[PDB]
Protein backbone atom coordinates (compact mmCIF):
# COMPACT_ATOMS: atom_id res chain seq x y z
CA UNK A 1 0.00 0.00 0.00
CA UNK A 2 2.88 2.38 -0.85
CA UNK A 3 4.98 3.24 2.36
CA UNK A 4 7.51 6.57 3.59
CA UNK A 5 11.30 6.44 3.66
CA UNK A 6 10.76 6.71 7.13
CA UNK A 7 8.48 3.69 7.77
CA UNK A 8 10.74 1.71 5.64
CA UNK A 9 13.81 2.79 7.42
CA UNK A 10 11.50 2.18 11.18
CA UNK A 11 11.20 -1.29 9.51
CA UNK A 12 15.05 -2.05 8.70
CA UNK A 13 15.99 -0.50 12.04
CA UNK A 14 13.68 -2.68 13.86
CA UNK A 15 14.95 -5.79 12.12
CA UNK A 16 18.91 -4.22 12.91
CA UNK A 17 18.09 -3.88 16.43
CA UNK A 18 16.22 -7.27 16.94
CA UNK A 19 19.34 -9.53 15.41
CA UNK A 20 20.86 -8.81 18.62
CA UNK A 21 18.61 -11.14 20.03
CA UNK A 22 19.76 -13.84 17.34
CA UNK A 23 23.16 -13.01 17.37
CA UNK A 24 24.77 -14.24 20.72
CA UNK A 25 23.64 -17.51 19.66
CA UNK A 26 25.04 -18.05 16.46
CA UNK A 27 28.42 -16.93 17.57
CA UNK A 28 28.03 -19.53 20.43
CA UNK A 29 28.06 -22.06 17.59
CA UNK A 30 29.86 -20.57 15.25
CA UNK A 31 30.96 -22.63 12.57
CA UNK A 32 33.38 -21.68 9.65
CA UNK A 33 33.95 -22.68 5.26
CA UNK A 34 36.41 -21.34 2.44
CA UNK A 35 34.79 -19.86 -0.63
CA UNK A 36 38.13 -18.86 -3.00
CA UNK A 37 40.52 -19.89 -0.80
CA UNK A 38 41.42 -21.19 2.87
CA UNK A 39 41.28 -17.53 3.94
CA UNK A 40 38.18 -16.38 2.26
CA UNK A 41 35.63 -17.65 5.52
CA UNK A 42 32.17 -17.52 5.52
CA UNK A 43 30.31 -18.53 8.74
CA UNK A 44 26.55 -19.46 10.26
CA UNK A 45 26.08 -16.08 11.43
CA UNK A 46 26.90 -14.62 7.57
CA UNK A 47 24.49 -17.10 6.55
CA UNK A 48 21.64 -17.08 8.97
CA UNK A 49 21.88 -13.21 9.03
CA UNK A 50 21.19 -13.23 5.26
CA UNK A 51 18.64 -15.45 5.02
CA UNK A 52 17.00 -13.67 7.82
CA UNK A 53 16.49 -10.74 5.82
CA UNK A 54 15.23 -12.73 2.89
CA UNK A 55 12.72 -13.62 5.03
CA UNK A 56 12.08 -10.47 6.33
CA UNK A 57 11.95 -9.24 2.45
CA UNK A 58 9.58 -11.75 1.73
CA UNK A 59 7.53 -10.81 3.66
CA UNK A 60 7.16 -6.68 3.91
CA UNK A 61 8.63 -5.99 0.16
CA UNK A 62 8.30 -8.85 -2.02
CA UNK A 63 8.61 -6.78 -5.12
CA UNK A 64 12.08 -5.82 -3.54
CA UNK A 65 15.00 -7.84 -5.02
CA UNK A 66 18.25 -8.87 -3.31
CA UNK A 67 21.83 -8.59 -4.30
CA UNK A 68 23.69 -10.26 -1.53
CA UNK A 69 27.41 -11.52 -1.34
CA UNK A 70 26.57 -15.47 0.25
CA UNK A 71 24.31 -16.42 -2.47
CA UNK A 72 24.19 -16.40 -6.29
CA UNK A 73 22.69 -12.65 -7.80
CA UNK A 74 22.95 -13.78 -11.67
CA UNK A 75 18.93 -12.58 -11.56
CA UNK A 76 20.03 -8.90 -10.83
CA UNK A 77 19.77 -6.87 -13.57
CA UNK A 78 20.43 -2.90 -14.75
CA UNK A 79 16.71 -1.82 -14.50
CA UNK A 80 15.47 -3.28 -11.06
CA UNK A 81 13.35 -0.70 -9.26
CA UNK A 82 13.46 -1.51 -5.48
CA UNK A 83 17.21 -3.12 -4.91
CA UNK A 84 18.34 -3.99 -1.45
CA UNK A 85 22.47 -4.99 -1.20
CA UNK A 86 23.61 -6.61 1.89
CA UNK A 87 26.47 -7.43 3.15
CA UNK A 88 25.62 -10.27 6.09
CA UNK A 89 28.55 -10.06 7.99
CA UNK A 90 31.46 -7.00 6.80
CA UNK A 91 34.80 -8.36 8.19
CA UNK A 92 33.64 -12.05 8.68
CA UNK A 93 37.78 -12.35 8.90
CA UNK A 94 37.67 -10.03 12.23
CA UNK A 95 34.30 -11.77 13.80
CA UNK A 96 36.08 -14.87 13.61
CA UNK A 97 39.25 -14.02 14.75
CA UNK A 98 38.00 -11.55 17.34
CA UNK A 99 34.46 -11.04 17.70
CA UNK A 100 34.87 -7.10 17.39
CA UNK A 101 35.52 -4.78 14.49
CA UNK A 102 32.78 -6.16 12.09
CA UNK A 103 29.51 -5.01 10.90
CA UNK A 104 26.40 -5.31 8.38
CA UNK A 105 25.81 -3.39 5.69
CA UNK A 106 22.62 -2.84 3.95
CA UNK A 107 21.76 -0.33 1.31
CA UNK A 108 18.64 0.26 -0.65
CA UNK A 109 18.33 1.71 -4.36
CA UNK A 110 15.11 2.74 -6.34
CA UNK A 111 15.55 2.56 -9.76
CA UNK A 112 19.32 2.66 -9.36
CA UNK A 113 19.61 5.68 -6.49
CA UNK A 114 20.72 5.46 -3.07
CA UNK A 115 17.50 6.50 -0.51
CA UNK A 116 18.24 4.17 2.78
CA UNK A 117 22.10 3.21 3.97
CA UNK A 118 23.05 1.52 6.97
CA UNK A 119 25.87 -0.04 8.82
CA UNK A 120 25.75 -2.21 11.94
CA UNK A 121 27.98 -2.01 13.84
CA UNK A 122 26.76 -4.47 16.23
CA UNK A 123 29.90 -5.43 18.75
CA UNK A 124 29.50 -1.93 19.92
CA UNK A 125 26.07 -1.60 19.28
CA UNK A 126 26.06 1.46 16.90
CA UNK A 127 23.38 1.70 13.92
CA UNK A 128 24.86 3.96 11.14
CA UNK A 129 22.08 5.06 8.98
CA UNK A 130 21.64 7.42 6.31
CA UNK A 131 18.18 8.59 4.77
CA UNK A 132 17.64 10.92 2.00
CA UNK A 133 15.86 13.96 2.89
CA UNK A 134 16.76 13.43 6.65
CA UNK A 135 20.28 13.05 7.03
CA UNK A 136 22.99 10.45 8.42
CA UNK A 137 22.65 9.27 12.29
CA UNK A 138 24.90 6.78 14.78
CA UNK A 139 22.06 5.92 17.34
CA UNK A 140 20.03 8.43 16.14
CA UNK A 141 22.37 11.39 17.37
CA UNK A 142 22.81 12.90 13.81
CA UNK A 143 26.16 13.04 12.09
CA UNK A 144 27.72 16.53 10.31
CA UNK A 145 30.44 16.93 7.48
CA UNK A 146 33.73 16.22 9.30
CA UNK A 147 36.36 19.21 9.32
CA UNK A 148 38.29 19.43 6.25
CA UNK A 149 41.40 17.33 6.60
CA UNK A 150 44.95 17.75 4.08
CA UNK A 151 46.28 13.87 4.15
CA UNK A 152 49.29 15.37 6.28
CA UNK A 153 46.92 16.02 8.96
CA UNK A 154 45.08 12.84 8.66
CA UNK A 155 44.85 9.08 9.72
CA UNK A 156 44.54 6.74 6.73
CA UNK A 157 43.18 2.96 6.00
CA UNK A 158 43.78 0.43 3.40
CA UNK A 159 44.67 -3.17 3.19
CA UNK A 160 48.76 -2.69 2.98
CA UNK A 161 49.19 -6.23 1.81
CA UNK A 162 47.50 -6.51 -1.75
CA UNK A 163 49.41 -3.24 -2.92
CA UNK A 164 52.97 -2.50 -4.36
CA UNK A 165 55.20 -1.55 -1.24
CA UNK A 166 57.06 1.64 -3.27
CA UNK A 167 53.12 2.99 -3.01
CA UNK A 168 52.27 1.72 0.34
CA UNK A 169 55.47 3.96 1.56
CA UNK A 170 54.21 7.18 -0.36
CA UNK A 171 50.55 6.45 1.24
CA UNK A 172 52.92 6.42 4.82
CA UNK A 173 55.13 9.10 4.15
CA UNK A 174 52.14 11.25 2.93
CA UNK A 175 49.57 10.60 6.18
CA UNK A 176 49.85 11.66 9.80
CA UNK A 177 49.56 7.84 10.42
CA UNK A 178 47.88 4.49 9.33
CA UNK A 179 45.55 2.72 11.14
CA UNK A 180 43.07 -0.59 9.54
CA UNK A 181 40.12 -1.81 11.35
CA UNK A 182 39.58 -4.26 8.66
CA UNK A 183 36.21 -3.90 8.04
CA UNK A 184 35.13 -2.04 4.89
CA UNK A 185 31.80 -0.50 6.57
CA UNK A 186 33.98 0.29 9.56
CA UNK A 187 37.19 2.15 8.04
CA UNK A 188 34.83 3.86 5.64
CA UNK A 189 32.48 5.34 9.01
CA UNK A 190 35.85 6.20 10.62
CA UNK A 191 36.33 8.33 7.44
CA UNK A 192 32.47 10.15 7.45
CA UNK A 193 33.38 10.74 11.25
CA UNK A 194 36.32 12.31 10.18
CA UNK A 195 39.13 10.09 12.88
CA UNK A 196 40.63 9.09 9.16
CA UNK A 197 41.25 11.05 6.30
CA UNK A 198 40.67 8.23 3.71
CA UNK A 199 39.91 4.53 3.52
CA UNK A 200 40.87 2.84 0.47
CA UNK A 201 39.73 -1.08 -1.01
CA UNK A 202 41.50 -1.51 -4.18
CA UNK A 203 38.71 -4.75 -5.16
CA UNK A 204 35.33 -4.74 -2.96
CA UNK A 205 32.29 -6.28 -4.13
CA UNK A 206 29.08 -4.29 -4.64
CA UNK A 207 28.27 -5.32 -0.58
CA UNK A 208 31.08 -3.89 1.01
CA UNK A 209 30.58 -0.42 -0.12
CA UNK A 210 26.90 -0.16 -0.89
CA UNK A 211 25.34 1.89 2.07
CA UNK A 212 28.95 3.93 1.82
CA UNK A 213 27.03 6.29 -1.20
CA UNK A 214 24.31 7.90 0.53
CA UNK A 215 26.60 8.46 3.69
CA UNK A 216 29.36 10.05 1.07
CA UNK A 217 26.46 12.11 -0.31
CA UNK A 218 24.82 13.57 2.66
CA UNK A 219 28.30 14.57 4.53
CA UNK A 220 29.80 15.56 1.70
CA UNK A 221 32.86 12.96 1.35
CA UNK A 222 34.35 11.54 -2.03
CA UNK A 223 33.52 8.28 -2.68
CA UNK A 224 35.17 7.62 -6.36
CA UNK A 225 36.85 4.69 -8.42
CA UNK A 226 40.91 4.96 -7.65
CA UNK A 227 40.27 6.60 -11.28
CA UNK A 228 38.28 9.39 -9.48
CA UNK A 229 35.23 8.33 -11.40
CA UNK A 230 31.60 7.26 -10.45
CA UNK A 231 31.05 3.75 -9.48
CA UNK A 232 28.44 1.37 -10.33
CA UNK A 233 26.94 0.29 -7.33
CA UNK A 234 25.59 -3.02 -9.22
CA UNK A 235 29.69 -3.60 -9.87
CA UNK A 236 32.74 -4.01 -7.69
CA UNK A 237 34.95 -0.97 -8.57
CA UNK A 238 38.65 -0.37 -6.80
CA UNK A 239 37.51 2.31 -4.73
CA UNK A 240 38.33 5.15 -2.17
CA UNK A 241 35.97 7.20 0.42
CA UNK A 242 37.86 10.47 1.34
CA UNK A 243 37.23 13.67 3.39
CA UNK A 244 37.06 16.56 0.99
CA UNK A 245 40.61 17.87 1.09
CA UNK A 246 43.04 14.90 0.85
CA UNK A 247 40.94 13.00 -2.23
CA UNK A 248 43.21 14.12 -4.93
CA UNK A 249 46.52 14.12 -3.00
CA UNK A 250 45.63 10.18 -1.90
CA UNK A 251 44.64 9.37 -6.04
CA UNK A 252 47.46 11.17 -7.30
CA UNK A 253 49.79 9.02 -4.95
CA UNK A 254 47.97 5.46 -5.62
CA UNK A 255 48.53 6.00 -9.43
CA UNK A 256 52.20 7.60 -9.55
CA UNK A 257 55.05 6.07 -10.74
CA UNK A 258 53.17 3.15 -12.80
CA UNK A 259 49.99 2.75 -10.10
CA UNK A 260 49.38 0.99 -7.03
CA UNK A 261 49.74 -2.96 -8.34
CA UNK A 262 52.58 -5.10 -7.02
CA UNK A 263 53.28 -5.55 -10.92
CA UNK A 264 53.51 -2.24 -12.75
CA UNK B 1 44.31 -8.14 52.10
CA UNK B 2 46.51 -4.98 51.01
CA UNK B 3 46.74 -5.13 46.93
CA UNK B 4 42.74 -5.39 46.83
CA UNK B 5 42.93 -2.11 49.23
CA UNK B 6 44.43 -0.30 47.31
CA UNK B 7 42.81 -2.36 44.30
CA UNK B 8 39.60 -0.33 45.54
CA UNK B 9 40.99 2.83 45.60
CA UNK B 10 42.48 2.73 42.08
CA UNK B 11 39.48 1.47 40.98
CA UNK B 12 37.63 4.37 42.31
CA UNK B 13 40.15 6.74 41.29
CA UNK B 14 39.19 5.41 37.50
CA UNK B 15 35.55 6.07 38.32
CA UNK B 16 36.27 9.60 39.18
CA UNK B 17 38.28 10.09 35.98
CA UNK B 18 35.18 9.61 33.58
CA UNK B 19 33.95 12.63 35.43
CA UNK B 20 37.10 14.06 34.69
CA UNK B 21 37.69 13.61 31.31
CA UNK B 22 34.56 15.37 29.63
CA UNK B 23 35.49 18.67 31.21
CA UNK B 24 39.37 17.81 30.10
CA UNK B 25 38.43 17.21 26.43
CA UNK B 26 35.80 20.37 26.53
CA UNK B 27 38.79 22.37 26.77
CA UNK B 28 41.31 20.36 25.41
CA UNK B 29 44.45 22.01 23.96
CA UNK B 30 47.19 20.12 21.76
CA UNK B 31 51.28 20.61 21.22
CA UNK B 32 53.90 18.77 20.26
CA UNK B 33 56.79 17.37 21.89
CA UNK B 34 59.76 15.53 19.52
CA UNK B 35 58.27 16.61 15.94
CA UNK B 36 54.79 17.15 14.56
CA UNK B 37 53.33 13.34 15.00
CA UNK B 38 54.43 13.60 18.82
CA UNK B 39 51.27 14.97 20.41
CA UNK B 40 50.78 15.77 24.30
CA UNK B 41 47.03 17.06 25.27
CA UNK B 42 46.24 18.85 28.77
CA UNK B 43 44.16 15.54 28.81
CA UNK B 44 47.44 13.86 28.85
CA UNK B 45 48.79 16.75 31.47
CA UNK B 46 46.23 16.53 33.82
CA UNK B 47 45.45 12.80 34.26
CA UNK B 48 48.81 12.44 34.98
CA UNK B 49 49.25 15.55 37.88
CA UNK B 50 45.55 13.97 39.64
CA UNK B 51 47.83 10.60 39.99
CA UNK B 52 50.07 12.37 41.20
CA UNK B 53 48.14 14.46 44.01
CA UNK B 54 46.04 10.92 44.24
CA UNK B 55 49.88 9.25 45.25
CA UNK B 56 50.65 12.33 47.76
CA UNK B 57 47.26 11.92 48.78
CA UNK B 58 47.38 7.99 49.63
CA UNK B 59 51.06 6.96 49.32
CA UNK B 60 53.52 9.76 50.14
CA UNK B 61 56.37 7.27 49.79
CA UNK B 62 55.53 5.70 46.31
CA UNK B 63 57.39 7.02 43.53
CA UNK B 64 55.74 8.04 39.75
CA UNK B 65 57.54 7.71 36.24
CA UNK B 66 55.29 9.17 34.08
CA UNK B 67 55.51 10.03 30.49
CA UNK B 68 54.58 13.72 31.14
CA UNK B 69 57.14 13.90 33.88
CA UNK B 70 61.13 14.71 34.36
CA UNK B 71 62.33 11.09 35.70
CA UNK B 72 65.34 11.82 36.62
CA UNK B 73 65.60 10.42 40.11
CA UNK B 74 64.35 7.70 39.65
CA UNK B 75 66.96 4.38 40.01
CA UNK B 76 67.75 1.54 40.42
CA UNK B 77 66.27 0.05 43.35
CA UNK B 78 62.81 1.73 44.92
CA UNK B 79 59.83 -0.02 47.23
CA UNK B 80 57.25 1.00 45.65
CA UNK B 81 57.04 2.75 42.22
CA UNK B 82 53.70 3.61 39.95
CA UNK B 83 54.26 3.63 36.18
CA UNK B 84 51.82 6.01 34.49
CA UNK B 85 51.28 6.77 30.81
CA UNK B 86 48.18 9.15 31.43
CA UNK B 87 46.89 8.66 27.96
CA UNK B 88 48.35 6.25 25.76
CA UNK B 89 47.14 6.47 22.16
CA UNK B 90 47.61 10.94 22.10
CA UNK B 91 47.35 10.49 18.49
CA UNK B 92 44.23 8.86 18.69
CA UNK B 93 43.05 10.79 21.21
CA UNK B 94 43.53 14.19 19.48
CA UNK B 95 42.87 12.34 15.43
CA UNK B 96 40.23 10.16 16.76
CA UNK B 97 38.71 10.73 20.23
CA UNK B 98 38.67 6.94 20.28
CA UNK B 99 40.99 4.06 20.69
CA UNK B 100 43.03 5.43 23.65
CA UNK B 101 43.42 4.32 27.24
CA UNK B 102 45.14 4.81 30.68
CA UNK B 103 48.31 2.61 31.46
CA UNK B 104 49.14 2.55 35.19
CA UNK B 105 51.41 -0.43 37.08
CA UNK B 106 52.72 -0.97 40.44
CA UNK B 107 55.47 -2.59 41.06
CA UNK B 108 56.59 -3.67 45.10
CA UNK B 109 60.21 -4.38 45.10
CA UNK B 110 60.74 -4.66 40.73
CA UNK B 111 57.95 -6.75 40.97
CA UNK B 112 54.23 -6.43 39.27
CA UNK B 113 51.36 -6.80 41.73
CA UNK B 114 48.79 -4.23 40.19
CA UNK B 115 48.12 -3.22 36.55
CA UNK B 116 45.56 -1.48 34.93
CA UNK B 117 44.69 -0.34 31.29
CA UNK B 118 41.42 1.90 31.20
CA UNK B 119 39.50 1.68 27.96
CA UNK B 120 38.20 5.25 28.64
CA UNK B 121 35.72 5.54 25.08
CA UNK B 122 34.59 1.99 25.46
CA UNK B 123 34.41 2.39 29.41
CA UNK B 124 36.60 -1.00 29.48
CA UNK B 125 38.63 -1.24 32.51
CA UNK B 126 40.86 -4.44 32.39
CA UNK B 127 42.78 -4.81 35.56
CA UNK B 128 45.55 -7.56 37.24
CA UNK B 129 45.94 -8.41 40.83
CA UNK B 130 48.81 -10.64 41.89
CA UNK B 131 47.38 -13.73 43.35
CA UNK B 132 44.12 -12.82 42.03
CA UNK B 133 43.82 -12.68 37.99
CA UNK B 134 43.49 -10.48 35.16
CA UNK B 135 39.50 -8.90 34.67
CA UNK B 136 37.59 -6.84 32.56
CA UNK B 137 35.12 -4.68 33.82
CA UNK B 138 34.94 -7.66 37.07
CA UNK B 139 35.24 -10.18 34.58
CA UNK B 140 37.82 -12.63 34.72
CA UNK B 141 40.33 -13.21 31.45
CA UNK B 142 40.81 -16.63 31.12
CA UNK B 143 44.95 -17.52 29.30
CA UNK B 144 43.79 -17.13 25.54
CA UNK B 145 43.50 -20.27 23.09
CA UNK B 146 46.68 -21.44 21.34
CA UNK B 147 47.49 -19.33 17.97
CA UNK B 148 49.99 -20.16 15.88
CA UNK B 149 51.20 -17.24 13.83
CA UNK B 150 49.48 -18.49 10.60
CA UNK B 151 46.16 -18.72 12.21
CA UNK B 152 46.93 -14.86 14.01
CA UNK B 153 45.97 -11.62 12.94
CA UNK B 154 49.47 -9.48 13.87
CA UNK B 155 49.61 -5.79 14.99
CA UNK B 156 52.72 -3.85 14.62
CA UNK B 157 53.42 -0.11 13.19
CA UNK B 158 55.02 -1.13 9.30
CA UNK B 159 56.27 2.70 9.66
CA UNK B 160 59.19 1.60 11.27
CA UNK B 161 60.25 -1.21 9.80
CA UNK B 162 62.09 -2.19 6.27
CA UNK B 163 59.45 -3.30 3.99
CA UNK B 164 60.81 -6.58 3.14
CA UNK B 165 60.52 -7.80 7.11
CA UNK B 166 56.96 -5.98 6.85
CA UNK B 167 56.68 -8.73 3.76
CA UNK B 168 57.75 -11.65 6.06
CA UNK B 169 55.28 -10.82 8.31
CA UNK B 170 52.36 -10.28 6.12
CA UNK B 171 53.09 -13.36 4.54
CA UNK B 172 53.48 -15.64 7.65
CA UNK B 173 50.55 -14.42 9.45
CA UNK B 174 46.46 -14.83 9.10
CA UNK B 175 46.49 -10.51 8.59
CA UNK B 176 47.34 -7.62 9.74
CA UNK B 177 45.46 -4.94 11.84
CA UNK B 178 46.47 -1.75 14.03
CA UNK B 179 44.27 -0.17 16.95
CA UNK B 180 47.57 2.35 17.12
CA UNK B 181 47.57 2.48 21.15
CA UNK B 182 50.42 0.16 22.86
CA UNK B 183 47.65 -0.55 25.48
CA UNK B 184 45.15 -1.61 23.63
CA UNK B 185 46.86 -3.75 20.80
CA UNK B 186 48.24 -5.30 23.96
CA UNK B 187 44.95 -6.19 24.93
CA UNK B 188 44.18 -7.81 22.18
CA UNK B 189 46.62 -10.32 22.35
CA UNK B 190 45.55 -10.42 26.34
CA UNK B 191 42.06 -11.71 24.59
CA UNK B 192 43.17 -13.53 21.71
CA UNK B 193 42.15 -11.55 19.48
CA UNK B 194 45.67 -10.89 18.32
CA UNK B 195 48.36 -13.39 18.43
CA UNK B 196 51.30 -10.62 19.06
CA UNK B 197 51.55 -7.30 19.11
CA UNK B 198 54.95 -5.53 18.31
CA UNK B 199 56.57 -1.93 19.36
CA UNK B 200 59.98 -2.10 18.16
CA UNK B 201 60.60 1.58 20.64
CA UNK B 202 58.02 1.50 23.49
CA UNK B 203 58.72 4.18 26.26
CA UNK B 204 58.33 2.35 29.79
CA UNK B 205 54.88 3.92 30.05
CA UNK B 206 53.64 2.31 26.90
CA UNK B 207 53.97 -1.47 28.24
CA UNK B 208 54.41 -1.21 31.84
CA UNK B 209 51.23 -2.58 32.66
CA UNK B 210 51.70 -5.59 30.13
CA UNK B 211 53.92 -7.61 32.46
CA UNK B 212 51.69 -9.12 34.93
CA UNK B 213 48.94 -9.67 32.14
CA UNK B 214 51.92 -11.45 30.60
CA UNK B 215 52.40 -13.15 33.49
CA UNK B 216 48.83 -13.84 35.03
CA UNK B 217 47.45 -15.04 31.34
CA UNK B 218 50.25 -16.86 30.21
CA UNK B 219 51.65 -14.82 27.67
CA UNK B 220 54.97 -14.09 26.37
CA UNK B 221 56.50 -10.35 26.62
CA UNK B 222 60.21 -10.14 26.11
CA UNK B 223 62.27 -8.08 23.91
CA UNK B 224 62.72 -9.04 20.38
CA UNK B 225 66.02 -11.07 21.41
CA UNK B 226 63.65 -13.11 23.58
CA UNK B 227 65.17 -11.14 26.91
CA UNK B 228 63.53 -10.30 29.97
CA UNK B 229 62.76 -6.80 29.46
CA UNK B 230 63.68 -3.80 32.47
CA UNK B 231 60.68 -1.87 33.27
CA UNK B 232 62.57 0.81 34.48
CA UNK B 233 63.32 1.41 31.07
CA UNK B 234 62.11 0.95 27.83
CA UNK B 235 63.58 -1.65 24.94
CA UNK B 236 62.38 -2.80 21.37
CA UNK B 237 59.21 -5.30 22.65
CA UNK B 238 56.62 -7.85 22.01
CA UNK B 239 53.89 -9.30 23.94
CA UNK B 240 52.58 -12.47 22.07
CA UNK B 241 50.40 -15.81 22.10
CA UNK B 242 52.89 -18.45 23.63
CA UNK B 243 52.42 -20.45 20.44
CA UNK B 244 53.58 -17.59 18.03
CA UNK B 245 56.01 -16.10 20.36
CA UNK B 246 59.06 -17.63 18.57
CA UNK B 247 58.07 -17.52 14.80
CA UNK B 248 57.57 -13.56 15.17
CA UNK B 249 60.71 -13.33 16.65
CA UNK B 250 62.97 -15.45 14.20
CA UNK B 251 61.08 -13.74 11.10
CA UNK B 252 62.04 -10.40 12.84
CA UNK B 253 65.60 -11.05 13.36
CA UNK B 254 65.65 -12.93 10.22
CA UNK B 255 67.37 -11.70 7.11
CA UNK B 256 69.82 -9.11 8.52
CA UNK B 257 66.67 -7.89 11.02
CA UNK B 258 63.78 -5.32 11.06
CA UNK B 259 65.62 -2.05 10.94
CA UNK B 260 65.13 0.46 8.14
CA UNK B 261 68.15 0.00 5.69
CA UNK B 262 66.94 3.55 3.87
MG1 LIG C 1 33.28 -12.54 2.68
MG1 LIG D 1 30.51 -10.10 4.13
MG1 LIG E 1 53.06 10.66 23.98
MG1 LIG F 1 51.09 8.71 26.65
Amino acid sequence: TDKTLQQIDKLICSWLKQIDNVIPQLIMEMTTETKRHRFDLVTNVDKQIQQQFQQFLATYFPEHQLLAEEKSNAMITNEINHLWIMDPIDGTANLVKQQEDYCIILAYFYEGKPMLSYVYDYPHKKLYKAIRGEGAFCNGIKMEEPPSLKLEDAIISFNAQVMNLDTVQDLFDASFSYRLVGACGLDSMRVAKGQFGAHINTNPKPWDIAAQFLFAELLNLKMTTLDGKAIDHLKGAPFIISNKACHETVLKILNANGGYQKYR
